[PDB]
């Protein structure tokens, strides 16, 4: 009688759970950039989008849904209720408080996490959490605390963007693609990030071997300025357009690729360092991690210099002082 | 010797011309969505970005540049000067003005013509052998404005047209039949937007015509009301603006799909705004969406679609309305 | 301590069960072409390869393993034992016997049935919730053999069928019209090979029916010889074997396109061999190609194609031709 | 009129030349693996295939052509005449002779030099601005033969070299450390094959040097036996030929990775055979693998690798060895 019945003959209507589902909590500039990066890389069969703002959330879901002809993602869902996030493999939290004062920004984000994290674990208890929101190093700890998930399943964006920006500026200087420009920025994400000058190489040849003054004050070519420009460019983007979207979105997708496909690639991501670099407190800092289907299965022990080790410990001390005064 | 000289031994420093360059004029919500869609599909070796707002332009260029580690595009450039657009294979114009509550349609068209009177001569100056891809609204009128100022042959002036209308229609057809929009073949033609004409005869799944099985398809006396599908296409477009304020992702992905066919010379059929003078009883220099074979030469060929008397009448009515504004335009 | 212990600090050693695993039974020209097509499309996290010839199997596994730097597939396994196939989501059977001089159709199919009497119980033993994708010839008969031995529901037993016939047809239609095969919509149904039925009504470009514009389409009395398009499909298949000895790339790419729809739950329509008992006056348990909606549950739905009396009779003839062999099978 | 005239209305009949053409000389196991790797990575708009064997060449061209529905490459051409190779951006030479039973190594070299005396002048005739990518063995000697006959600058004559050695090494390093070969940085330089030199100082994971926290790395005094990693690279290459008879997938994927950097001007570092004269105390016109920055101009730059006395002596021995054959060549 109906055209659907006339045209299509159904064999079975059985309901089945998505095998490769990804949830994005926060539909901001970052959240949407992560979403489009994932859809275009064909990492998910189902994409769930969650936010507090109901109108923007429906609009963003619809805009992605209209472009479904050019995407290999059959299902794109949204809602205020986390029942839409059910059976998700990876959950990306980009949800954060608006920077206007009037509790502080760190205190506001913890409260936001106080209802996201229990709601996500409720529908997706075997997922891997990917924290993007700032302070990423503190919030990854807050996520780990509330979820009660093992250390490995709580991954933080960390210094993935710092290293991506550093490899670009290293790339521009040497006139080589950032993929061939190997450089690692570790520790606390942002201003307090530690560039590992010993690790800096192109084709296996160490840049500190050829140039011993690399990352020092007596560097005539002043290579210490490369890491200075990383921090400066981050403040420049906010001054020029108001937000960072594409660079972070693409980085999150690169982590999502390693997790969803069990690639076992090394990435600079925020993880628990309790037992390494003389750190005894429950603090999360970026170190090179082997990322797969189990989250952080392994972490690379990087030989740091006395000054690098003192910087990571200073961060570990300043971070724990904040974390110990956090109420749940 | 410097570290670069110590580490790398240069064989040649011969600065060559980019073989697959794409310029995006307008760094708005649409422009940026097109940019990221192109970069992720690896369609260009060089991407040029142009806008009037200098601050936003530098910020957007830098944000894409930082993500270069995850992209296969070595060069991303920007600037107010069009010298950055030199030797482009494709130029996407997303530059436009925002209509006000106390503003006439003809005024808006003129404002966008004044914007185009600055862009089009500047683009042809540095890229005379490029293909123009117009996104700005009214697309059908602005593709004609671009064609007149550039003096480019009709094939090299392509307009987005009903590419998004069709994409939205195939999605809603897809969700109703429970099949992927790629397997849901449907064509929306003519004037982009409200006046768009859905071709019900062309509407099929696996080659089987939906009008054949259901003759009341698209008719006012339909039991299932398949007219609601095209009605929802227009309604959803107004809904997105009401809910978030702009459309970005859907259009950006569609522009990249056109760009893929142009940049790779695929010769796939797409519903794009082209010179319609000669067919369906149209005598005026009007641009309307018809299925076009898109390649390296732009619109090399166009598909002759058998339209019904009502569909053909809807096409003339739009051609008459578009020409009405077109004759009242200042160059 | 070891260098691995010195360099890397382990958090957990507990390995998870394969999530998106694909098994390829038969490491022949077809099997390897399927394997490389899947790996390059990044459809599997683990790829299992099975064959009777243990030497070639190890060599092929190693050759793919060496190229792992350029692939997004972390695990590539092989072995004579099917314990390597455990927890596979899709199993592609390309295992077959080679056609001999002075051999009966009943004789060749039974040699392949014996091969299947060993494979099918061994695959279900380790992967009971998988989807079987049959490639080996006669594909329409061996999909039925697979369905009977496995005891799997009709949806989980998919046969390659007329996916290659349609791909070849859309290419020849494409070359003639000077348009990309993706824009050239054509459906070849029924029994895969010589007895394949081209659906001339379904043949279109941009929704416009080629039978409508040209009523002589597919008839021997056509001056443009559009019936020669399907004749050239059969002729090219025999030509490839005459010129190189086997078909590999075309079939391999088609299998991956089916795999993409299954592994990603795309719900795209494909011409695949399925249990057609009940449709087009067919009463026997015969597998024939019809457009199917392919997803994570295998064949969830099938498209009811309006066939002409000549097309229906050809399909009915193939059903009788296949059942003649099927009822004579000892298994 | 015709169905093509009825369906498609032509705007222009302009003949189009390929912008991104790739030619593959040799349609063997390697040649075909390169071809399918390139097509699936969407690196070319036109693919040209040439070989001496006319039958196999037509069969292989047709098999790829049939799979065009699943590929983004509109044109696939073949022929004995090199007029089909005209205006190529990259030419991959996989054409070779196989060592006969009574034949010596020196006899095999001259036979390939004779094969090259016919190919290289014919390729430069139609594609004088192309980049040659030689795969055929001995790669280090035949890249020199190609460079001498073509008269092309050293940057436009690229040899596969140790790209496969490094890919195999990074896989075995990867398996040992339980990390993806992409995160396992290791460089094998010099003469491709048995005489290849592994750079133990360069060996790292996340920037941390493996020679630093394991000083016995690559020496006989090693308890863990990391010397065997490179010895297994050689062993596995001989194993693949013993088990299946040829190497195809691993090399084809590596060739496509080089092609990606050339065709897209990525400027990525790769271990490829280049004119080493003037470096590491080498005075002869010898080609050896060193890390090269690969772009649209071929080898624009080299990476100066700090080699140990034994590594540097190993490289100058291979350069003296290769020249011993090269001076005795007749062309
Ligand atoms: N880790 C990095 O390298 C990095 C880089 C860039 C940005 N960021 C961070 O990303 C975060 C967001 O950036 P943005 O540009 O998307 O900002 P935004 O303010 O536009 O996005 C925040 C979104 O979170 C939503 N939200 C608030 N409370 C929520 C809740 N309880 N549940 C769900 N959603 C909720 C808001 O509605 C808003 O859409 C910031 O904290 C920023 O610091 C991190
Ligand atoms: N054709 C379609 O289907 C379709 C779909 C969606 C949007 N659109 C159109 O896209 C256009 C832009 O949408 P948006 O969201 O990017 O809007 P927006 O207003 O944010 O973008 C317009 C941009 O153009 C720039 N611009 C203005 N004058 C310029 C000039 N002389 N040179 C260069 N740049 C200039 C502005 O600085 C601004 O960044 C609108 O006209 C809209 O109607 C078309
Ligand atoms: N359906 C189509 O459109 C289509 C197209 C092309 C080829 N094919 C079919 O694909 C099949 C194989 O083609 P090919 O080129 O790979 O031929 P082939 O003879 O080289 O491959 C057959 C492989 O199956 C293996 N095999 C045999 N018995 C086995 C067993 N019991 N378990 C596991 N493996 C076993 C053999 O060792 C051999 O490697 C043929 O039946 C051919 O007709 C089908
Ligand atoms: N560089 C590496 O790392 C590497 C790795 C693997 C293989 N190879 C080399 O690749 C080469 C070929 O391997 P294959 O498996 O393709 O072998 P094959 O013998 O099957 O292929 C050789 C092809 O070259 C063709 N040919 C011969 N003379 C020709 C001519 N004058 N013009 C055009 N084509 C001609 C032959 O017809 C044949 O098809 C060998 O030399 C092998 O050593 C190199
Ligand atoms: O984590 C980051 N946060 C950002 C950032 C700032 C504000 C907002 N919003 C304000 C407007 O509303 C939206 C949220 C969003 C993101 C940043 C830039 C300078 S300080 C912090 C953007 C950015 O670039 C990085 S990375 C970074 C930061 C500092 C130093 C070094 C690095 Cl790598
Ligand atoms: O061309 C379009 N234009 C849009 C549109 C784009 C930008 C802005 N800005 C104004 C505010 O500033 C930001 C830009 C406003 C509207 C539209 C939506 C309803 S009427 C026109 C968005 C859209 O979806 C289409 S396609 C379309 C439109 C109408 C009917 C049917 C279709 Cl398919
Ligand atoms: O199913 C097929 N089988 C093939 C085929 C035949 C023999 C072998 N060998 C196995 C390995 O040993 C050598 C022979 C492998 C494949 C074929 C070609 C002409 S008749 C059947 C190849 C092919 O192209 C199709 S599809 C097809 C066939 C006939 C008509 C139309 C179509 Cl679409
Ligand atoms: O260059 C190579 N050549 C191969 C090879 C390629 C083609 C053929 N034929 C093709 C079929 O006809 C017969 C000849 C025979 C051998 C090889 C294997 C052991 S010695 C040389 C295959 C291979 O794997 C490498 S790389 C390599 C070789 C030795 C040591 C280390 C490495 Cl990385």
């Amino acid at each position: 009688a109906t055209l659907k019945d006339q045209l299509i003959y159904n064999l079975l209507k059985e309901e089945q759970t998505p095998q490769n589902k990804i949830t994005v909590v926060g539909v901001g500039a970052v959240g949407m950039a992560c979403a489009i990066s994932i859809l275009m890389k064909d990492l998910a069969d189902e994409l769930a989008l969650v936010d507090v703002i109901e109108d923007k959330l429906k609009g963003e879901m619809m805009d992605l849904q209209h472009g479904s002809l050019f995407l290999r993602t059959p299902k794109i869902v949204s809602g205020k209720d986390y029942n839409v996030t059910a059976n998700s493999k990876l959950v990306i939290i980009t949800a954060g408080a608006r920077q206007q004062e009037g509790l502080n920004l760190v205190q506001r984000n913890v409260n936001i996490f106080k209802f996201i994290i229990p709601n996500v674990v409720k529908y997706s208890p075997n997922c891997k959490l990917l924290i993007v929101s700032n302070p990423v190093d503190i919030l990854t700890y807050v996520a780990w605390k509330i979820s009660g998930f093992p250390k490995n399943r709580v991954i933080g964006s960390g210094c993935n963007l710092d290293s991506a920006r550093f490899r670009y500026l290293m790339g521009e200087r040497l006139g080589v693609h950032p993929l061939s420009c190997h450089g690692w920025v570790l520790g606390e994400h942002g201003d307090s990030s530690v560039p590992v000058w010993s690790g800096m190489n192109v084709a296996g040849v160490s840049l500190k071997t050829l140039h011993p003054d690399l990352g020092t004050d007596k560097d005539k070519e002043q290579w210490k300025e490369v890491h200075k420009q990383v921090v400066e460019s981050a403040y420049e983007v906010i001054k020029l357009k108001g937000y960072t979207s594409w660079a972070i979105g693409l980085s999150v997708a690169d982590l999502a690729e390693s997790i969803m496909k069990n690639l076992r690639r090394v990435h600079p991501v925020s993880t628990m360092i309790k037992g390494l670099y003389g750190i005894k407190d429950d603090v999360f800092l970026s170190v090179p991690c082997i990322l797969g289907q189990n989250g952080i299965s392994d972490l690379v022990k990087v030989t740091l210099t006395s000054e690098e080790e003192a910087r990571l410990k200073k961060s570990a001390d300043t971070l724990w002082g904040i974390q110990k005064e956090l109420q749940f």
